[PDB]
């Protein structure tokens, strides 16, 4: 290992934010083993990607043009403005022309080596190239909807050389003996403050979040060291242990409640049975009383303060689990009319609905019949007795013939269901991933965060899903960019999965290319520098007192030093990679008058071809985990895409928001916007006597032109409806006025989500909102009626994708929540979506929620004010 190799590893660890070679918190070589195994997948993808297309990362879609965009185009034509220097001409092209047919058509119009130029969006690293109709480019579709013009510049294609990549005994199943483990003792440096506590150890053999067998030790006084030296034998036979099963060890604390836990994979990555002595440091349960963290094979790295449990496993030779080999029978394709019909009723049931013992027997007995319907796969494989060798073997025989599933249409919702906490079998999970291979880059982008979170449900570090993500990231820069940040936010805030995520990110970084490696370095530099600034200014972490003029002046000064000669002169915006930020506009920079004192920063665009002088407003938030906001915003983007397929535009505004490290992140500053509470405070003040006409007045004053005002109101009508529906389905509608913003164009949008007997409301639809829509009293109106229709429309449209939302919601709660979630928490979504109900009842249900808000008036906002502002 030369200084070079060591040096390279060093920088990668800096980009990752974790030392991927660290072995201070491992009891085996699974992680290192995974690093080695990911080497081939990475190299294979690197050598298979096109050097030019990878360099210009065209952002396209194969989806049809939405109904609301079809209107925007007159006669299959599109106008584009091409620039040179100041030199610029406007051309009219066909919506189906390829960027090549464009340039060739440009050289013929204006005329007085040759085709060595490329079309790039003005002021952005976004290229319109490749054999694709101009109308199938995301930027083109964006401009259309926004009504903005399409300005492209004629520059030289980026040399793909800049993406250069650096140089690169035997026992079988048979073991009729029952599995057993010995609990030696538990040890903890410091113990709780009640000192009359009792504790016992519970050992579970879990699979797919289900307990196959459980054993417990007797209760003993809770002291720094508690020894048992007792053997716990389980009712399951060694030969019946399925690959991916875990020995879940938990400690309960009572008086004389789960408090500590740690897991250990029974069958390792090499198909060998786990044996030997083990000293495992456990995690402490925060929820005094469930989630992805409880399934981790990772141990707590903090040895000096955590609880550890010492156990002993059977130590003989080396029993190895034999990989299945499909031989072939009873397909039994016929059943009684009633039986058949009651089988289809079980399958037709929603995800959250539990299966009874009898329900599972029918599904399993008629496996092959159930196999004919993809939507039955989750229920079917959840009816498999995974704790039985014979049954599992039969399960693989069943999956052998997957022609029906192989030909089935890609159903993202259905696929995600097989990648959650309920399935630990590699074969079942692998078939879900098989289907994901069909997703085009644009769709991978919509579900990327969710897929990354799903890696937490994988029993092993190396899996089909982890490799899938690696591959798509290496194949497309935009996906690679976001993958980088999503993995980095987990590695920095999650000790439960940081080791596994670090291995996956290192594999991506060794194949993304020199150019991207340089971009990531600059972005990370700015974030590290900005973070230290928030750490150097000690008062920034003090919520007790307000922000003085001296601290702000101190902020401007420190930003000045950095900018002199140390801070990157330009970097890509984490949440908007196509945009390059340049120098800071120290004058407009400051410390927000917020309790959390976030940095309000403004930069200039580093791209000179930018057709504007507006700054890039970025909030550098510190002291807050922004992972939940990212999840909420992404689910909102998913709702947008869902509404797009149903041909609907709810005008949501999922602004940029990305966690960039440990309790730090960057948030997009929406231009020309203010808080609803702010608008109220200007007229009234620091009191709860809210006026109903303030909002409308504010909007009109911002839109003195007839046409403009009605355009804004219509926008308000849509955006208000979109958020009411969206926030209601997610169960986060009852919010304080200061968490809702509005732009001068009338766009309403919720912000600052954070970790989210009395008066309650389903969502925010206050008198000021109803006012803008021309409704004062309890009387209807033209705009309000529209509002009601749009709400119903968007609402029903979401129900058409119930299973998708249900699974997305359950995973989000399980992976993006500190505390433990229950079935009750997940079931909320099922009720909010009126599952089982007919469209009619559903339409009325939502309309009823709209009525609750009218009767409530300002009541709820007034209580929020009394609480949040007056501490009442
Ligand atoms: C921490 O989520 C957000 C914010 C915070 C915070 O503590 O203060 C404010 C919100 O105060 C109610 C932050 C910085 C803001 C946003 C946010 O999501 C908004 C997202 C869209 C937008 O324009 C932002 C950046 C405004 C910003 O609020 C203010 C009052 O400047």
């Amino acid at each position: 290992a030369s200084e070079e190799t060591l040096a390279f590893q060093r920088q990668l660890n800096a980009l990752i934010g974790y030392d991927v070679t660290d072995v201070s918190n491992v009891h085996d070589d699974e992680l290192e083993f995974t690093r080695r195994r990911l080497v081939t997948p990475r190299m294979a993808e690197v050598a298979g990607r096109d050097p030019k297309l990878y360099a210009m990362h065209p952002w396209v879609t194969s989806k049809p043009l939405p109904e609301y965009l079809l209107k925007k185009i007159t006669n299959n034509c599109v106008f584009i403005v091409i620039h040179r220097s100041t030199t610029s001409q406007t051309i009219k092209v066909s919506a189906d022309d390829t960027p090549g047919t464009i340039l060739q058509s440009f050289f013929t119009k204006m005329a007085k080596n040759e085709r060595d130029f490329v079309l790039r969006v003005c002021g952005r690293d976004e290229y319109l190239v490749g054999e694709t109709p101009i109308k199938n480019f995301q930027w083109v579709r964006q401009c259309l909807k926004n009504g903005e013009e399409i300005h492209l510049v004629l520059d030289t294609p980026p040399d793909p050389a800049l993406d250069e990549v650096r140089k690169e005994t035997v026992s079988l199943w048979d073991c009729d003996r029952k599995f057993r483990v010995k609990i030696r003792g538990i040890d903890i440096p410091v113990l709780p403050r009640t000192a009359d506590l009792t504790v016992f150890v519970e050992a579970n053999i879990q699979y797919g979040q289900q307990v196959l067998c459980q054993r417990r030790t007797s209760p003993k006084p809770f002291t720094e060291e508690v020894l048992w030296n007792v053997w716990l034998e389980f009712s399951i036979k060694i030969k019946d242990l399925p690959k991916g099963a875990l020995l879940n060890l938990q400690i309960y604390c009572g008086a004389k409640q789960l408090l500590y836990y740690v897991n250990l994979l029974l069958i390792d990555h090499r198909f060998l049975l786990r044996h030997g002595e083990y000293v495992l440091h456990m995690w402490q349960l925060s929820g005094k009383g469930f989630n992805a963290d409880k399934l981790t094979s990772a141990t707590n790295p903090d040895k000096e303060n955590s609880m550890s449990i010492s156990i002993l496993l059977d130590n003989y030779c080396h029993p190895i689990a034999l990989p299945k080999h499909r031989p072939t029978d009873r397909v039994r394709a016929e059943m009684p009319n009633q039986l058949r019909k009651q089988l289809e009723a079980i399958i037709a049931t929603d995800p959250l609905n539990p299966l009874t013992a009898e329900d599972k027997e029918l599904l399993w007995h008629f496996r092959y019949e159930s196999l004919k319907d993809p939507k039955a796969y989750p229920k079917l494989f959840s009816s498999v007795k995974w704790g039985q060798q014979e049954i599992v073997a039969k399960t693989y025989q069943l999956l052998a013939k997957r022609e029906v599933w192989d030909q089935s249409a890609l159903d993202v919702g259905l696929t995600m269901q097989l990648l959650d906490c309920n399935f630990s079998d590699e074969n079942v999970r692998a078939i879900a991933v098989q289907k994901l291979e069909s997703l085009e880059d644009d769709d991978v982008l919509h579900y990327l965060l969710q897929l990354v979170q799903a890696v937490k449900f994988e029993p092993y570090h190396d899996s089909a899903l982890a490799r899938f993500l690696l591959k798509r990231g290496l194949r497309n820069k935009r996906i690679g960019h976001f993958l980088f940040w999503f993995l980095r936010s987990e590695i920095a805030q999650s000790r439960h999965y940081q080791q596994r995520f670090a291995v996956i990110l290192e594999a991506y970084l060794r194949g993304c290319g020199t150019a991207m490696l340089h971009d990531f370095t600059q972005q990370v530099q700015v974030i590290d520098m900005l973070q230290k600034v928030t750490i150097d200014i000690k008062s920034l972490s003090a919520e007790k007192y307000d922000v003085s003029s001296q601290v702000i002046s101190q902020l401007k000064q420190k930003l000045e030093n950095l900018q002199n000669l140390n801070l990157p002169q330009s970097f890509r915006v984490p949440y908007d990679p196509g945009l390059k930020a340049g120098a800071l506009v120290i004058e407009k920079c400051k410390v927000m008058a917020s309790k959390k004192k976030p940095l309000w920063l403004e930069f200039k665009c580093a791209d000179p071809t930018a057709l504007s002088n507006e700054t890039i407003g970025i909030i550098f938030k510190h002291g807050d985990d922004l992972r939940q906001d990212m999840l909420i915003l992404q689910i909102l983007r998913i709702m947008e895409s869902i509404w797009e397929t149903e041909s609907l535009d709810l005008c949501l505004l999922p602004y940029g928001c990305i966690s960039t490290g440990d309790k730090i992140g960057m948030i997009e500053i929406v231009k020309d916007a203010t808080t609803i509470a702010k608008i109220q405070q200007s007229t009234v003040g620091n009191t709860g006597a809210f006026k109903d006409e303030v909002l409308s007045h504010w909007l009109k004053e911002k839109c003195p032109i007839e046409e403009k005002f009605q355009a804004a109101v219509e926008r308000f009508v849509y955006s208000c409806a979109g958020y009411c529906v969206a926030t209601f389905v997610l169960g986060i509608g009852d919010r304080h006025n200061d968490n809702i913003m509005i732009s001068e164009t009338g766009n309403l949008f919720h912000i600052d989500f954070g970790h989210i007997n009395k008066e309650r409301v389903p969502f925010v639809l206050t008198p000021d909102f109803l006012f803008v829509m021309g409704t004062s009293g309890k009387k209807t109106s033209l705009h309000f009626q529209k509002f009601q229709d749009v709400c119903v429309k968007a609402y029903l449209a979401l129900r058409h994708h119930t299973n998708l939302l249900i699974i997305l919601f359950s995973m989000m709660l399980m992976t993006g929540m500190p505390q433990l979630t229950s079935k009750e928490d997940i079931e909320y979504i099922r009720d909010a979506l009126t599952v089982g109900k007919s469209e009619e009842d559903a339409k009325k249900y939502f309309l009823d929620q709209i009525e609750v808000c009218r009767d409530k008036g300002w009541t709820v906002q007034f209580n929020w004010f009394l609480h949040l502002v007056l501490g009442i």
